[PDB]
């Protein structure tokens, strides 16, 4: 049998090189047996009975103890889990549409908007190097402000399509802040996005009852994933979700293991300070206003926050991207320098900051300046529009740094499950990590390894073109992937995942506006649990 879905990893050190010391040692274990999953013992609905291994402790273990291959049984957690055999996606994306009516919608622009983004080719690569710049930080999305205001509107102008989207975080400040200073109809977009997740949360709570508290975990906490303190995000630039997570009562049993170490904090980063070659399982909690608000122990976001994030990665994501996208960590070494090492000719005294870069010789952007490998040249090929002081904004910088992209793998023992009476629930996640939208040109900056490497922590997010196209991708594989979701063993397995392929397969084939869509899978994510039902019912979910 082909143990791939069944096995889970322990998280291998070096992330940027995780995803290839995987696709070296399963090279044949993949190509060889077959996949079910990616698609006999259906044997209950509320769970998932598949070929086991059969003495080795799932937790660690770099590959699979070859052997005795015994039966094993995980719990499926979320009804959107069920095979689509069992239930129809063309049923699920019904669910979801009765289940909209009534409640928001994006309209028709921000839609052609968001999604163009995400389906543009073109997509200016910059934008990537300054999301990872403006690592989650509120500070410095402030700083750059000015600058950023700059290709949001440079790049709506180009195509009616929303600058950074890829990133909710961004996605929030733009909202949260400027104004006045984006396009009427664009910042339009920005806020009805927002406006959708605050409505996919509202769900919840919508089908949820107000009661007492069980476990410790509130209602919702119960009755629905996303809602669930236990799964954070994909992507963390902070700690929140983190911190929440470690601070849950010890029947759930988490276990989060940072580039295979125990997570450590830390509350701020220079230059100073920054190593971009640390492997210690150490994580920066830097992403507050103001840097006087500077911890190491307590959060800084909020309990809401992560959570509308879960809701964007998980739901809203799928929902435009439906897969063609895949989850990378950075190189910020790479990044940090070709994005400091920019050409801004002096300001000719006497004269203003040069405004048009087509004409004034002066102005950082005019042909005459554009030297091969300087930032300079990445906003002229996104046909971006940057004036000089924006582009110096980026001194910031070398202040407010981010260093490592971690690969995390956390876990625990199921909630309102005992009743249901070992085998332990295993998710992944980036921390410092960004989502690569559509697949960028094939030999470019983007898919060339240059500053960012492609590393799926969930089969939800993995486009073969992401993988397939990497630096060191076995050609043997290509035909493989071209249909198999190639999440590393490290960072998770699918017959584990708080959410499997019947979701993802449901994606994939789904043919519902993305407003539809969108509550079909916010429904999907409710639990199966015996109190889930009860509230679901009750509510009147079914």
């Amino acid at each position: 049998a082909n143990p791939y879905g069944a096995y889970v990893a322990a998280p291998a050190g070096p992330a940027a090189d995780m995803q290839q010391l995987f696709l070296n040692a399963w090279g044949q274990r993949l190509a060889h047996g077959r996949v079910r999953w990616v698609a006999a013992l259906e044997l209950h609905p509320a769970f998932d009975f598949f070929v086991g291994v059969a003495d080795v402790e799932l937790p660690g273990g770099d590959v699979p103890p070859a052997g005795p291959g015994e039966i094993q049984a995980t719990w499926r957690v979320v009804n959107g889990n069920l095979p689509l055999a069992l239930c129809p996606a063309a049923f699920r994306d019904a669910r979801g549409l009765e289940l909209g009516v009534g409640r928001h919608a994006m309209a028709p622009a921000t839609i052609a908007a968001v999604r163009g983004a995400f389906d543009d080719r073109n997509y200016p690569a910059v934008f990537y190097l300054l999301q990872a710049a403006i690592h989650g930080s509120e500070h410095v999305f402030c700083a750059l402000a000015r600058l950023v205001v700059q290709c949001i509107t440079s790049y709506w102008n180009n195509t009616r399509c929303a600058a950074f989207v890829n990133d909710y975080s961004l996605v929030s400040y733009v909202v949260t802040y400027l104004g006045g200073d984006l396009p009427e109809e664009c910042m339009a977009v920005y806020r009805d996005l927002v406006a959708h997740v605050e409505a996919l949360a509202q769900l919840v709570d919508d089908f949820t009852l107000t009661g007492p508290e069980l476990g410790g975990q509130a209602q919702a906490e119960l009755n629905h994933l996303m809602r669930d303190p236990a799964l954070l995000p994909p992507l963390v630039w902070d700690c929140d979700a983190l911190m929440r997570r470690a601070a849950l009562d010890r029947h759930r049993d988490c276990r989060v293991s940072a580039g295979g170490h125990d997570p450590v904090y830390a509350a701020a980063c220079n230059v100073a300070t920054a190593d971009f070659n640390r492997n210690d399982g150490q994580l920066l909690h830097n992403t507050q206003a103001r840097a006087a608000d500077a911890a190491d122990d307590r959060p800084h976001r909020g309990a809401d926050w992560t959570v509308h994030h879960k809701i964007y990665y998980y739901v809203m994501v799928p929902a435009f991207s439906r897969g063609r996208c895949c989850t990378a960590g950075v190189r910020f070494d790479r990044v940090y320098a070709t994005l400091q090492n920019m050409v801004v000719p002096e300001i000719a005294p006497g004269e203003e900051c040069p405004s048009d870069p087509v004409t004034d010789p002066a102005h950082p952007l005019h042909p005459a300046n554009l030297v091969a490998n300087t930032v300079n040249a990445m906003f002229h090929n996104g046909r971006v529009v940057v004036d000089g002081p924006a582009m110096l904004t980026l001194q910031v910088l070398a202040h407010n740094m981010a260093e490592r992209t971690t690969a995390l793998l956390c876990s625990a023992a199921p909630d309102a499950g005992a009743n249901t009476a070992n085998m332990r629930i295993f998710d992944g996640a980036l921390h410092a990590g960004i989502l690569l939208m559509a697949p960028q040109h094939l030999d470019h900056t983007i898919q060339n390894g240059d500053y960012f490497y492609p590393l799926p922590v969930h089969a939800l997010f993995a486009g073969a073109d992401h993988v397939a196209n990497a630096p060191n991708f076995p050609p043997a594989l290509r035909d493989l992937s071209r249909q198999v979701p190639l999440v590393p063993p490290a960072l998770g397995a699918n017959y584990f995942s708080s959410i499997r392929q019947p979701v993802v397969q449901h994606v994939r084939e789904s043919a519902a506006g993305e407003n539809a869509l969108t509550y079909a899978l916010m429904a999907g994510y409710f639990k199966i649990s015996p109190v889930a039902l009860h509230h679901q019912l009750k509510t009147g979910l079914h």
